[PDB]
């Protein structure tokens, strides 16, 4: 049904491993709401020839952003969140903040947008205020290979607490992970509970049990390793790092299987609200329709780093569907989030369906595609090819 | 047939057994009534280079309260013996209780699924008190390293029958093994015989001629030894016990093989009922279908410890199947006992299969899969490992 | 070199094993101070079928004696220990005992032979006596089975201190295990440590690695089961018992080679004298040739219980060499002890052989046979077995 | 050839597995200069699945001083080293040191043998004297777990510099680490290249291509993994460490090829000398004999840890061949040492045939047998079993 889409893909996979040169991918691909692909190319350990197949773990580095906006969800539509008042309700240890002697005001819901003046893995302000000037016309940081064992978000915002603001709040967009930490001590909060055990309890109701937070001491079984090519363009492993400093924000291992399952419940709420209508046997979505369409529409003044015709918008990146001109592009509506780390990358892709007349009334939620991709490479751009492999995939529906 | 499935829940029993350091473990799997796989690992008796093989006697701890609810649940069919009634009817022996200085009243249902007011092991009712109220919101033990030979039951009640209760029957789930002692004293007035006599015919009509009580002086072919590490971390012998005490609480030998003959039988009684409808050629199941029904029925207010999403029916484990959200995870219906003696530790698994209109008309009971798993090591947890080996059987069932 | 002897002692071993049907027996034969026939015929688990070798280890019985009789004589020629002055001098738990009104003395020479007045397993006053009497003219006690475990050997002194003499000391022979367990305090007291340990370095010393105390805690290799006939006349396994209080008297864990090398040490030490004048590069023997003289000495008013015809002396029992008529029976001179505890029997018997002019001159250190057996069934006689073999392996001297 | 001894040796492999729980074991064994037998027993990587096979890499703890003696023994040898001189001639970075205000000479001779008063992993003095005082009648520390990198010899030695001795050099013996340090800083000074340069210009030379310093960066194939027990009594991974400040002293790693290749060496050195007469043809050995006498010569006053007979001897264990007594034990003459490292244990051992006139003339070196053992588990003693191992080897020579 599918023998010819999957040829296509592979014949890609092969394209970007060896432009690239990883010594292991893995890719999974879902359509309308079952996993339809699951593949691995090369070796997950170089070290004892340990082939990579869809059970192998690896690093998820931005898209665990994604994750803490569904908690975040959660909390909102009980009601006990408020994104419009401060953050120092709930956590007093944030350091009242000042911009150019005047009093702004530090918001959640311009952190979830990065609309903040928090820093990313920069001091000089200098050169920050430069590169924004420019572009109105970083894995070279010590921040990033920190070995201390955090307890708690609490002991870890002192890493930026006593830092100045950037730009002044609601402003200008920063891509930054430390107001995610902020964001983490919010939930805390705002939750009564910790941080980790909640995030458990979202991952027991999606199903996806291979999720977990990165540690050493814990066996975890299938667990790839992580590399990168030194000055003598040679293969090496990356320096031993700690991540319990950013949870929400870079922080979390799992496979294929998972991101699948989450897009696919992602999928099945935004599309559930049309559907509703013709049948009321359906099941209810994890998360309201309009909770739903919140997290989908694009935030003004904000930048998409991995394709420029997209917007940032709730831990997301959303690229909208419009055609200006006749007989010319026609721009497909998706929504997409890549993330890189010490030796690993990762993109999430969800391609949903353009829904007709009979396909309200016959068919059943959720109609799209989900591709899924994981290497143990550092800096790896893995959209475009993803997109690739969602388009092939949908050519062919029937 | 079963190749790869049984190559997976081999490498599945290598990973429990490697992380606990279990010297040895029997495993046993049985699907639509037939056995497919039994498997013994390591050595029964260390120091005498005993291999484990199927035919291994191990002991079995809390399974033992399904075989007393068996013979319970045949009395209760003969009409013999009233649930309701209080257990003064049955045993004059046991003092009449008054907590907080009003009437109460025992019952046998109450004893049935741990509802009484009846200690377990612990004799300061503070810290009971104290743990369940931190939780509304046992290897130490003396009484566990028992001696003394009790030559029946009513010699057993002395150990507890003085003690006041610790909450209000009804009321406070208490997993308790004194419990089933006073059980099997009902058992042994009611039936006019005794408990071990009574239980003989049951194993024999059940083709269970492995299973024995525990005893030292008789001599038991194939019986294991059982470890337990020090404060070294050495492997060591554990030391003598005489569990005469709680013979229907956990005095009892076993293999896999008895076992699975149990667990076939369970569902045959429990599943013969859809298929007689359309077929007249079935012989009647051990029990009458409006007693499985009951048996298998969750109890509001109780707690099953080896699956937080269980709860406690007569004596067993059941997970009801449901699903809240589209795309989201659904549980799949199950029954689990878990038993931990003094240096073995033991899982027995019934899943049954959901039935569709073809399978109804055409197939014949029992429809399912049963798993059981012993290993001679303390304190080790196999209820997960049961559940994974049976979905890993499930899916290759044609 | 040595084929007719052995099937004659084969033929041996099963008739004795016939005759009691004891499950399993072991038995090592040296002569001339090499290891010359070691043998196994029946199963030491017969729950587990498991076959006896050489390597089986059982319960030595009374043979602790001889081995505790070594530490006792390498202390006096150390000259830390005095044999006439009055126990009290070491251990003054011990009360001052009063036979009749008048004074008594108890010394460690009195203890040896059992010439003093401390009981054996029977509490009766009287019901000794006519026994006594008689012969002038204890399976079944309590004692034998208990389960207290004693840590040191004051504790253990508890047992029988209170106790009035028997007989006036030095004048009745009783066999007695108390005794030894007052003369491993007295060890522990003029050794100033350990029982044990210092057992341990003696046991290093005669190359009898395998010769432990029995617990149950740690894991010893190659354990042997203990079995008996019940009323029924059915094997059984004998109740679990502990010997902690009776370490120097009851019990020990040993081989047939630990045994074998212990009667070589002993027959080197006892010959090396007459030998040492022919040669001067003869090695001096674990314990001088005075000591070894005094060791097998008989006592007057000693009995001998397993042989009429010879006397005890010094933990051994030995018959001596005489001839009162021509050509009438002529006794041989030999040294022999028997054991018999809860589930084992055992026997160690050292045959010297008789040296001319011509042997001394051209021959080295020892010259003699060393028969042990080991059966796993309870009270059992095995000496006259092992004099039967030792003199057919005479018989093929070379 | 050596079915019975493989048989056998594999038996006891398998105990001493079972008891410690050891994840993983690799043996390999040398007799006559030929490898007859190479086995892994477990797993080497627990969380992939990977089996062990000869040619795992693990870590070796304590060998890497007995590897820089032969780098010192060469140094000797080429007449560039004195061991008499104090070390301040080639290392003036170390302090003059005073114990009680005396001038006190630290020489090559005294570190080599353990005989100065360097400390080790532990700075109170006053527990050191107690352990001492009460002698005369290491994995909690925290410098195991140092995560620094070094880049030379000459800086790692600022971690004990200062820190005074704790006994008067050549009067107490206390086993270190830092004294080998020291003594890598004086090899690193009288050479004139640098430590790591020289030892793998050594390992080339005796064909031991597999050993290599333990870096995280560069890829060593076959690398495994070593576990811990934490007090769940659960196997747990240990925490990331860096060896980089003991190079000489406690980090390296290196199959049992190479082990055995480095014994077999040895022992062709030390028995090169007796056969030279017999025949001319013989190629040299690596070390000349004077050296190979004195480095296998006990040291007084120095005490071998897991092995009371024995004595130190050069950065080896060395057990003497002696007969106190006739009939009694015979000490053997054999060369061991032992190596524990964070979640890893290893021994190796040396065992000499002894040699007559008739075996020097029609025979040629080595003569002797080579058993290395290599576990993944912490703090597991192997001595006893090697030396088991040889022992069964050494009975079926021809």
């Amino acid at each position: 049904c599918f023998a010819r889409a999957i040829e296509s893909s592979r014949d890609l996979l092969h394209r970007i491993k060896d432009e690239v040169g990883a010594p292991g991918i893995v890719v999974g691909v879902s359509v309308d709401g079952k996993e339809v692909w699951s593949e691995g190319l090369g070796y997950a350990d170089v070290e004892n020839r340990v082939p990579c197949k869809p059970e192998t773990v690896m690093r998820i580095a931005s898209i665990s952003k994604s994750l803490t906006m569904v908690a975040l969800a959660k909390l909102w539509e009980a009601g006990k969140l408020d994104l419009d008042i401060p953050v120092q309700h709930y956590v007093p240890e944030f350091p009242e903040k000042e911009y150019e002697g005047e009093k702004v005001s530090v918001t959640t819901r311009l952190l979830i947008s990065h609309l903040s003046g928090i820093r990313h893995y920069e001091k000089d302000i200098k050169k920050v205020k430069e590169e924004k000037a420019y572009k109105a016309l970083d894995f070279e940081q010590g921040e990033l290979y920190l070995r201390e064992k955090f307890e708690n978000s609490i002991e870890s915002l002192r890493l930026f607490k006593n830092d100045p603001l950037f730009f002044k709040p609601g402003s200008q967009f920063l891509y930054s992970t430390f107001g995610y930490t902020l964001l983490a001590a919010i939930v805390e909060r705002a939750s009564g509970c910790k941080y980790l055990d909640y995030m458990q309890k979202i991952f027991h109701d999606l199903d996806m049990l291979t999720t977990v937070q990165e540690e050493n001491e814990p066996v975890i079984y299938n667990r790839a390793r992580f590399y990168v090519y030194n000055k003598k363009k040679r293969l090496v492993n990356t320096p031993y790092v700690d991540n319990s400093y950013k949870w929400a924000g870079g922080g979390f291992l799992s496979t294929v299987g998972d991101l699948l399952k989450f897009g696919n419940a992602m999928l099945y709420g935004y599309q559930v609200g049309l559907f509703k209508n013709s049948n009321e046997n359906l099941l209810p979505g994890y998360l309201k329709p309009e909770t739903m369409v919140m997290m989908w529409t694009p935030v003004p003044n904000t930048e998409m780093s991995w394709d420029k015709e997209g917007k940032y918008a709730m831990a997301w990146g959303v690229v909208e569907r419009k055609q200006t001109y006749g007989s010319c592009r026609k721009q497909r509506h998706y929504a997409s989030h890549t993330g890189g780390a010490v030796g690993a990358s990762s993109v999430l892709l969800v391609l949903p369906e353009e829904l007709d007349t009979e396909t309200i009334n016959n068919k059943v939620p959720p109609r799209g595609i989900i591709v899924s991709i994981i290497c143990n490479m550092q800096s790896v751009g893995l959209n475009s090819t993803a997109l690739k492999i969602a388009l092939e995939f949908d050519k062919d529906r029937s």
